[PDB]
C-alpha cells in the first residue's frame, strides 16, 4: 500500500503478512457472505493495483467466482478506455504516461508506474479506481451466491420473532435490496411473512411502527 | 483512524487487521451483552465515520439489530439537521463545506471531507458525533436483547450469595438501570430477592450496609 | 495511555487491541486470584482515567465485584474532595480547572481535560491517583474471594512438603498477610501445620531456619 | 528486505519472524497449489537474494521440488551470464563489481554486495531478477504437481454447476492455461464437459454468453 | 523498560502485553526447568526494578519458590547496604539520592527514581543489579526443584545412547554442575553409567574422546 | 540485535518475545532436521554474541547436542586464538581491547564490549564470527541425527516416484551431500534405487535427463 510515513510523505509499504492472512482466512471461513465485501475494502486500505491483485490471487478456491470477477474487471476497463483514450506513440522522456484500463487493473503497469500515479499532485488514484471495479464485481458474486429469495423467509410457528427478522434482513442484504426497500419492508413483506400470532399483533400496531416497536410487540 | 504521528501532526491511518478482527470476534462471542459497548468504543478510538461504518458493516449476523441501529442513526441525523441546517448552493472554491447528518454518518461524505473536518482548527469532530449516535443505538439493542427482568433474579436456596449478586447486577446492567438505582438496589430489591436464610441476616445488619458488608454477612 | 513518542513529547495513544484482549482474558481465566492485580497495574501503564474505565467496563462477569469496586472508588473520591476542595463558579477563560474526585475517576472529566492534567508541568497525575483507588478496591475483592483461611492449610500425610508450602503461601497471599507475617510464618504456623514426620524434622532444625533449609530438610 | 525507513532512505531490515512463519506454514498447508505462488511473491516484497534463499531453505519437505527449482535457477543464471558477461581480474578499489548469475542467486555474493547493488542509483535490482527466476521455477512445479487434466473435469449428474465450474477453473489454473484459453473455455470445453441437463440449457443460450449468464442459467 | 528511541535518547517504555504473557506462559509450561532462567533474562532486557517486580508478581503459582526468592533478595540487599551505606538526613534539593538495597529491589524507590538512576551519566544500573540478585535466587530454586541426582542417570539396556546422554546432561544442567565438570564427565561418569555394551565400546575408544566420537561409537 | 534505527545509526535492540518463541518452538517441533539451520540463521539476523547465547540457552531438551555444540565452539575459539593472539597487560584507558575466542563466544565479553566491536568503523563483526562457529556445530549435529543412509532410500513397488525422490533428497540434505553430489545423483544412485518399472523408463531416457524430465517420465 501507499502510506504516510511518520514525517508526512506518501510512500510504498509492503503488504503485511497479517493483512494477507486475514483476507485468505475471511474467504475461507465466510466465502461470499455479504460482510466479506466491507472486510475486503478495509483490508485493502491504501492498496496499489498490484496489492489488489495479490489479495485476489492468494485465494485458492472459488475459481468460478474469480473468473466472473475478471470478466467484470474487463468490462469496466473497456468502459474506462472509451472515456479516457490514451495517446499512441512514444512517451515524453522522463514523463508520466496516462493509464489505460489494463494499467489500472495492474496487468500492463509496473509497481513504479502505479506509485507514480497514486503520488502525483494531484493523484491519479488508480488503486481506488480499480478497487471500485473489484467491488462492483464482488457484489455480483454475493448476489449470485445468495441461496434464498426473500419470498421464502417466513417465520416459523415456534420461531422467535427476533430470529426470523435476523433471517429476513440477512437475506435482503445478500439479495442486495436497496436501503429504500430495507427501510420499507418493515411495513410490508416482514409483516406478511410473520407467523399468524405475531402477524395479528403487528397488524394491530398500525402503520408507522419502527422495527424496535415491532420487535418489542412480538417479544 | 486519525492519529498523531511520532512528530505531532494529525493524520489518517488505515484501520488495522487486528482491530477489524477484534470487533468481529467480540460480536461473535458476546453478541449484545453490555460489555460489548465499551469494547466498541475502545476499538474505535480515533475512528473516522468511514471507520465506524466499516466496523458495523463487517458484522455478518445480527441483521435485525443492524437495521434497528440504522433507524436510530437516521433519527439522530434528522435532529442534527434541525439544529444545524446547511447552505444550499455551491461551495466556496477550495473551502470546507458544513456537514449534514448524513455526512456525519458517512453515507454522503468522502474520507477526504471527514479528515478535513476532523483535523480543522478547531476540529468539527464528526467521528465522535457519529460514535455517540451509534452508541445510543447500541444501548437500545442491549436493552432489547436483555433476556430477564430484575424482578426474576432471585437467590436459590443453595445458591451462594455471591453468585446471586453477580446475576442481579449483570441483569441490572443489561436492563440499563442508572447508577442511582444500582447504588440504591442494595438496600431494597437485592435483600427482598435473597433467599430466606440470607434475607434474615441482611435484615438484621440494619440500613446503610455496604455491598461488601452484605456479601461478608451471607458468606 | 499517555506515552513519549520517538521525539520525547507526552502524547495520547489509543489503547491497543492487544491490551484490551489481555485484560479481558486474564479476568476470564484467573478471576480475582491475587496475581491479577499486578497484571492490571502493568497492562494499564500510562493509562488515563478514561482508559482505566475502559478496562473495568470491558469485564462482562463479576458484576458484584464491579459494584463493590464502584463503592470503594466513591469513598476515595469523597476523601479526595475533603482534602482538595475546588472553586465553585466559572473557569478562567482558557485555563486548567482543578480536578474533583469524580474528575479523577473519569466520570465528570473529558479526555481532553485528563490529558491536560497529566501533561501539565508539573503533572497532576490523575491516571496514577485513580489507579491507586482502583487497586485499593481490587485488593478488597481479592481478600473477599479468597476461599480458605490459613488455619485450614495443613500438610497431608502423603503430601510433599513443597506442595504444602505452595498452598500455604498462595493462601497467605490471597488473605493479604503483610510481608512481616509472610517472613515470620516460616518459624511458626508453617511448622505447626506441617504433617507429623516433617514437623519432627523441622522442630529439630532449630530456630532461624530459612525456607530453603526447611524445604531441603523435608525433601 | 530492503525498505524505506520513516525518513525516505533505502535500508536493510531483518526478515521478520512473522514472515518466516507465514511462508513455512503456507507450504505446509497448501504445498504447490497455484495460490502459493502469489503468496510467495507477496511475502518476499523487497527481498534480497539472501532473503529469497532463506525462505526456500526453511522449507523442510518437498525436496524433489527444491532440487528441480535449483536446476531452473542454474539455467536462468547461465542465460544471464551469456547476456551479461563480467570482467575477469581484480576489482577497482572501493568500486562496485558487476553481478554474475550466481551473485544474483545469492550463492557467490555477500549481503553487503547485494545491498550495494539494490540501493545503487539507479538500482541493479538483483532481488527482483532472482525472484523472477524463482517464480519461473515454481510455476513449473505447480504444473508438475497438478493432479488432473482439464479433460477429466466433468460435471456430475447431481453436481451443482457452480461446484463443477470451481473444479474446472481450479484445474485450468494449476495446468497453467493462458488467460486467452481461460476466457475462451467458457464457450467450449466448459459446455462440452457439463452434464446433459445443463448442457442443453447452455446450448440454447447461444454463443457470447458470459460465465455469469451460464451460471445463472444452470442454477 | 528503558530503551533507545529512534533518535538515540534513553527513555522509559511500558512493559508490553506480549512480554507479560510470554513470561507467565513459560512459567506455566516449564516451571523451574533450567532453560526458564535465560528466558527470564531475555524477556527482562532493559527492565527497571519496577518491571522485574511486575514479572515476578504476575506469577500465580510457585509461591514457595517466590518466598524463597524474597529471602535471597533480602540477603543480597543486605550485603549491598554493607558495601554501600547511604547518608541519613535530607536530600540536596533537586539532586539524585543514592540507592539502598531496597531501592534497587524496587520496594522503597519510585519509578521516577529508578529512571533517574538508570539514565544518569554514567548510569547507576539498578535494573541490572537487581536482575543479578533475582537470577542468583532463581538458580537456587532450579537446583532445589531438580528431581534426580546425576548418580541415578543410567543408561537402560535398550535405551539408545543419545537418549541417555540427553538425560545425563539435562540432569547436570539442573543440578548446576560447572562447565569444568560438564566438560570432564564425558571421560568418567558418563562412561560408568552407560549400559554394558556401550560401556565396552567406550572403554576401547581410549581417553580424549570427544562427545561426538562417543556418540558415533555407540550409534 | 544491532539494528539501524529510522534515522540510520547502528544501535542495540532487545531480542523480541516473538523471536525467542519462534526459535524455541522450531526446535520443539523439528529438532535437528536440516531446515532448522537456515531458520536459526534468519531468526538471529543482527544478533550479538549475547543474543546467540540466549537463543541456544533457551532450548530445554537436546542437551547432548548442546554439549557437542560447546565442544565445537571451543575448538573454533581455540583456532581464532592461534590466528589472532591478543596483548596481555592493561588496556589503554578508554580504548577498545581486541577480542579473544571466548569474547567472540560471549562468555568473557560484556554486552557493551560486543556492541563496541560490532559498531566500530570498520566493524569487528563478533556476532557474525560466532554465528559461523555455531552453524558449523549445528551442521555436525544435523549429520549426527540423520537417521538413514542414502543407500537405504529405495523406491517401493507401489511408491509414487515423486514420493521416493522427496525421501531421497531429504536424506541427502541431512547427510550433507555437496551440491555437486546432489546435482550428480540424478544420473546415478537415484536411478539405481528406483523400482524396476521406473528404472526401465529412466534407463531408456538416456543420459543428461533433468530431474523434471525423470519425474515426468515416471508419472
Ligand atoms: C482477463 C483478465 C481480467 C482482469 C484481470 C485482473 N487480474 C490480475 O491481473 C491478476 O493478477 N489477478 C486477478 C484475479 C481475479 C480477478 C482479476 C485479476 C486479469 C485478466
Ligand atoms: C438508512 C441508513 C441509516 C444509517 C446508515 C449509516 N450506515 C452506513 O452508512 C453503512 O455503510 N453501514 C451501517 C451499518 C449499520 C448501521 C448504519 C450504517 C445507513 C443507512
Ligand atoms: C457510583 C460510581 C463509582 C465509581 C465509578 C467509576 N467508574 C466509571 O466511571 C465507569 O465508566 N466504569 C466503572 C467500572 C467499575 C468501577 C468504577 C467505574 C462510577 C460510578
Ligand atoms: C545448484 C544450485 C542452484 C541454485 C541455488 C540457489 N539456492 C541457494 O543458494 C540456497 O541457499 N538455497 C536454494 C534453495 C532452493 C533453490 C535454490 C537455492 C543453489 C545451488
Ligand atoms: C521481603 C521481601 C524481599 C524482596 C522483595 C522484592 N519484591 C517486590 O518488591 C515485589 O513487589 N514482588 C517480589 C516477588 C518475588 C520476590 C521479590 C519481590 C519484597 C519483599
Ligand atoms: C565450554 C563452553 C563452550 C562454549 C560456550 C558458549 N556458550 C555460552 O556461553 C552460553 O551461555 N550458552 C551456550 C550454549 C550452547 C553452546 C555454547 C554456549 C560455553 C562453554
Amino acid at each position: 500500500p501507499i502510506v504516510q510515513n511518520l514525517q508526512g510523505q506518501m510512500v510504498h509499504q509492503c503488504i503485511s503478512p497479517r493483512t494477507l492472512n486475514a483476507w485468505v482466512k475471511v474467504v475461507e471461513e465466510k466465502a461470499f457472505s455479504p460482510e466479506v465485501i466491507p472486510m475486503f475494502s478495509a483490508l485493502s486500505c491504501g492498496a496499489t493495483p498490484q496489492d489488489l491483485n495479490t489479495m485476489l490471487n492468494t485465494v485458492g478456491g472459488h475459481q468460478a467466482a474469480m473468473q466472473m470477477l475478471k470478466e467484470t474487471i474487463n468490462e469496466e476497463a473497456a468502459e474506462w478506455d472509451r472515456l479516457h483514450p490514451v495517446h499512441a506513440g512514444p512517451i515524453a522522456p522522463g514523463q508520466m504516461r496516462e493509464p489505460r484500463g489494463s494499467d489500472i487493473a495492474g496487468t500492463t503497469s509496473t509497481l513504479q508506474e502505479q506509485i507514480g500515479w497514486m503520488t502525483h499532485n494531484p493523484p491519479i488514484p488508480v488503486g481506488e479506481i480499480y478497487k471500485r471495479w473489484i467491488i462492483l464485481g464482488l457484489n455480483k458474486i454475493v448476489r449470485m451466491y445468495s441461496p434464498t429469495s426473500i419470498l421464502d423467509i417466513r417465520q416459523g410457528p415456534k420461531e422467535p420473532f427476533r430470529d426470523y427478522v435476523d433471517r429476513f434482513y440477512k437475506t435482503l442484504r445478500a439479495e442486495q435490496a436497496s436501503q429504500e426497500v430495507k427501510n420499507a419492508a418493515t411495513e410490508t413483506l416482514l409483516v406478511q411473512n410473520a407467523n399468524p400470532d405475531c402477524k395479528t399483533i403487528l397488524k394491530a400496531l398500525g402503520p408507522g411502527a419502527t422495527l424496535e416497536e415491532m420487535m418489542t410487540a412480538c417479544q
